[PDB]
């Protein structure tokens, strides 16, 4: 609830010399302009000092920390590098899996790349910004051609930009890369410099933002999908897109890594690179790559497919960016649980979700949410309950904690922020009249124009659960659902803004797995 | 009625120099910030002048006292200490009854834990915050194992820290602690300061604040139980939860006593502690200790169970806190009887309550209440009249006296300021035409909301009772009770938020004995 | 949103001493009035440091880029002057061809007119402002008497003046020619400074009138049609009509170049312009001209005649400017598919058209249009893509990407800016529900009559499409046509303000190329 202006302001009252640089304000640090002070979280941030926190923090320390330390140099001590390898079969065998054919030893002297033994997997380091030792180890094993990602510590908390330390301070263009093979194989061609986002298309975290600062010129290059381009336009938004570009997924533009080995010249593809910024008013030439890539990739033209819910799937034909849906049914028909399993299964497939539910004790929730992940009963495996608890712990999944605020306005804002914070691309509350807290039918009329107004301006996708439909709701709303009975119980949808497609189609609900089923 | 701001500029009228530290401004004395002001109710405290009073009694003060002293050193004087016990059978059988056979002889001395021989109890000591004489002494005696607890003065007025001379001032850490044997088990081993609750998780007066405004970290560790993590999270909010931990209750995570004896690690317990202050937004590393307990608690997963009420019990099923419930029924019923009865079953299992009846004359109202206690007719008992006076005066129980005043605003505050100054953990008001003070159904309406609101904000459970049901009013309300008649009555429950399970019971009142059976 | 009093005060805040002249204001450039600023888009242009942008780059510039380098010097160097020709039938075969028989050499040698001899085709060049290499060629062939305009780079980007290094400082005096060879004549017999637009009559960038600045009388001479007249009036709006002057069309009035061939004195029809400002009140001399023209002209006192509807031709009789239309149909009948077709056979005559569709997905929208111009299924022609798409991208048309904002007035000003940078003369929006986001048809009657105010004010022509016949739609609109359904339907029009006559007639719709037929 900090505005821009507040933040210059403060700043002013203690006199600290503050430049207005694109995200993240520059000024002297306290404790050349090192300090740097996030726009929307005012999240501190030092080049020298290595001082980080909140804005609260910040405003306590001109009044009058972390050591992430981890037996990580184990597994750095007892891999070898790639290119220091003497063995022939070992380094082709390693190179065919994962499609090293054309990299070059050079690249992995520069960016370190090292190879372990006993699993036969890649190790990618984590380097401090302060030049101190490792901070994290990413590993990728292959596997039959599929890629396993596995880090140390755990992805909440990997941070990891790789080509930092190699990146100087006189670099003003910059590559973002999903992966990190196809980073290597764009600095061998390109030679410009590159980053790599920490857990690819998942989010990216505001505390690398300083980081990129520097950098005048952007170019996103997250992948081969519309996925991936819409996932790139919500990193844009978050650096000013009036300074960052966009490579449009294509049959003629793959990814970095696919394009050094299939021969395509990778220069016309960075050259050819579209802004992320457009006036009000457009032409068709920043559209040609768009509706190309749509008439090849009319299966990708709409969400990700459910791996649960075949019938659902049918008729809704996808999961969309900014539509807003309305589920609601009869009470006492468990209408909680289908849709923690509708948001778990989005989220087994790489989306973050954001739960906000009101009067349902998110505490029991997470236990039903895990024991759906289970896919059965945990009372009985409460003996192997490490293992899907560390598996639980890596998905995006986020819980919001209301205690005494019920405004309109409160939940607003923190749902902005939790955006913001950690790219929450579903957010799903799950009671609508907590939030209260013709009058009745004139708030509830408000309060979901707020929603769409949110859903729409942020592309967040929205999920309200009704409890008793609602007059005006139908026009505002895009989609909806209707949980009837008649445990087994039948979904109804009558609704569809991308689709315009209706139908009706029965569920069956097991309480010991707590999964629906048909 | 006073805010912080008003606080702040009354010591601007004087040019006191005060400094904002944590719950207590801290400012020089004029009577090295030795003068704490509280926040919430301005009750000034000197580490050196050693004065006390209301805020009146600080600005009358400004313009132009208590001794305790009763015989209590004839019982320290009377016992002798544990650690300079020459006999071999006495110490043997006191520390097995106690749970002492881990405790060395050591932290007696430290601790200065004494013994009586008349009563085989332990002694624990009261010192005064200036270094003068013993201020009380507190009892434990051990029977078969239960343990009953017996203060000297009487607990109302029983404000000792454990421990307090011995922690200094360069410690900023401290382990509060429900019991006394606990905190000698922990202090023993982690050797880091810590404190323990006069009354355990009853209370945390007001006067106590000062003592731990030095301690940066607090980490709170009251039991093994749900309701020690909800009272520790009721005192987090006293103590600013930016600056406190708590330790989460679990099969792993026993009692610090129970955890030396039993030879389970403390220091991992201490490590793993998780703040008590959250953003809007929570991930499920915050939940993931709460949900096992509740997966292996589900009995402590609601409230109480009461004595005296086991249909109500089975029902109900237990008595949250946030929620809110209204009673209603018809006059001449003796619906106040009840409510009463009701309170006092609750209050015998150490559950602070608060009486604000309107138009019931609570002197009258006390009687009933006590003869309600004495579970009989007190006018043939009269002569054993001291003893059971004494039994009631130890019961967290309070009344609320409006002699003028009827205002909403006016009761609200001060419900609020008792939960501040006593942890009022529970609210009754028998009339609420009293505070009133299509208008009158409006004025219901309102007034209503504002109790859901405070009894939301506050976490404290609150109960109306509705002199004539009334509209708009069951969606607000979370659970209702009906008292009709057919002296039988019967109870009806038509909403249950925990349950959501319904009933009705009969129930047989004998005027005899005040007390409702079945 | 920047006003020309916004502008003022912002150089008053760097004491830029500036003059206010004609449409951009002229100020001494900080990086003998080289910059200027734009009275309506603030874009900066500076006659000799030749940097150019928006209005927000000059505030970034005054805090603390283009080169269009294509391979045209190979054309240049591979094409012979006309006047330096010896040979003597391909001289004379390229005079009738393209009507030179009176074009003298001195002519060309001052204009520098250049002859391509592989495809028998006339070269314009175009020079940078700053006397720097060659920016462009306009090429016109003569086919068979037809003139086709090729241009490179594309024509959207093209803006050259021809002549603008010949024209010197201290002329006051230009006119303005639609085509180049007509200003060769008028150059050669008046001897007055001359410039020609860059895409003839379609539209006039803002970039160019700077350069216009200099001159304080300004004659318009755009063709010999209705249509030509009324392109110059919207020209005049844009270069304040004080200061210009116009050529009214008529038998006795052709262009230019057909004046001097056909042996007219050109003097006299250059004498009697008429001022293209008049005041609330005018008289009959500044009308003789235009009652004259209606009177020989009646097939152009109408708009143009589509190629594809002449059904709808024979009821509507023309397009004309300023009328606002209402289309409304049946959801599921496609209706926003004839609004595509209807604006893109207009589109392919030379008219500006500009789509703000809401609620369709534009870049699916752009799909469907591109394949009603390939007036067929573009799925099987996925080979010849490439040369439908640079046929596309020459066609006046524009799109409007509204990501968040649907206020009315956001619109307004984004449709009048659009008119002011690009001279759009057709707005159609698909969706007016979105925008809004007995209240709805107070709200839908608001917006109607804005639209309606905007269209008369700017003279452009809007169409809107209504998502289900409103009330008052029909007396604040001008015509209305209405898709009924008996893939088979029928378009009835009931109201004409031009000519009042109504009907009905059936359409035929194909999937396979997306047009409709009869």
């Amino acid at each position: 609830p900090v505005t821009a202006t507040e933040i210059r302001q403060y700043l002013r009252g203690h006199g600290i010399p503050f430049q207005d640089g694109h995200s993240c304000l520059r000024a002297l640090s306290p404790f050349s302009f090192s300090l740097f002070i996030d726009k929307t979280t005012g999240h501190f941030l030092c080049m020298t000092s290595l001082a980080e926190g909140s804005w609260e923090d910040f405003q306590a320390s001109v009044e009058g920390e972390f050591e992430d330390s981890e037996e990580v140099r184990r597994i750095w001590n007892r891999a070898i590098p790639l290119w220091e390898l003497p063995d022939q079969e070992e380094v082709q065998l390693a190179d065919t899996m994962f499609g090293l054919t054309k990299v070059t030893d050079d690249t992995l002297k520069r960016f370190s790349v090292r190879y372990l033994r006993p699993a036969r997997s890649l190790v990618f380091p984590w380097f401090s910004p302060g030049g101190s030792g490792l901070r994290g180890l990413k590993l990728l094993e292959a596997k039959c051609v599929s890629y396993e990602e596995t880090t140390i510590p755990r992805p909440s908390a990997y941070h990891n930009l790789f080509g930092l330390p190699l990146i100087s301070r006189r670099d003003a263009e910059v590559v973002l890369t999903s992966r990190e093979l196809d980073s290597l194989a764009l600095n061998q061609s390109t030679g410009l410099p590159t980053l790599t986002l920490p857990r690819g298309t998942t989010c990216l975290p505001p505390a690398l933002l300083p980081y990129l600062e520097q950098f005048r010129r952007i170019v996103f290059w997250l992948g081969d999908d519309l996925r991936s381009l819409e996932a790139a336009k919500l990193f844009a938004r978050k650096l000013n897109p009036k300074r960052c570009f966009l490579v449009r997924p294509g049959d003629q533009q793959p990814r970095p890594l696919e394009a050094l080995n299939g021969g395509f010249n990778l220069s016309r593809i960075l050259r050819t690179a579209l802004p992320a910024w457009h006036k009000s008013i457009v032409s068709f030439r920043q559209l040609r790559e768009e509706v190309l890539g749509e008439l090849s990739n009319v299966e990708q033209a709409a969400g990700l497919r459910w791996s649960r819910f075949p019938d659902l799937n049918r008729i809704l034909k996808g999961h969309r960016k900014g539509e807003l849906t309305v589920f609601t049914g009869p009470t006492g028909s468990g209408k909680t649980t289908f849709i923690s399993e509708y948001a778990l299964d989005l989220c087994s497939q790489g989306v973050n979700t954001l739960w906000g539910s009101f009067e349902i004790s998110n505490v029991r929730l997470a236990r039903v949410m895990l024991t759906q992940f289970a896919e059965g009963r945990l009372e009985d495996q409460l003996d192997k309950y490490d293992h899907w608890a560390d598996r639980f712990e890596d998905l995006p999944l986020y819980f919001m904690t209301f205690h005494g605020q019920q405004s309109i306005r409160t939940v607003i804002d923190t749902m902005q922020h939790a955006v913001y914070v950690y790219d929450i691309c579903h957010v799903i509350i799950d009671n609508l009249q907590f939030m209260m807290g013709t009058d009745r039918i004139a708030a509830q009329d408000y309060i979901i124009g707020v929603f769409r107004k949110f859903a729409t301006d942020n592309n967040c996708h929205v999920t309200l659960v009704i409890h008793p439909g609602s007059a005006k709701a139908s026009q505002e709303a895009d989609n909806v659902l209707i949980l009837q009975d008649r445990g087994k119980r039948y979904l109804q949808v009558s609704k569809n803004r991308f689709d315009g497609d209706v139908g009706v189609f029965p569920l069956e609900f097991n309480k010991n797995s707590l999964t629906f089923s048909i």
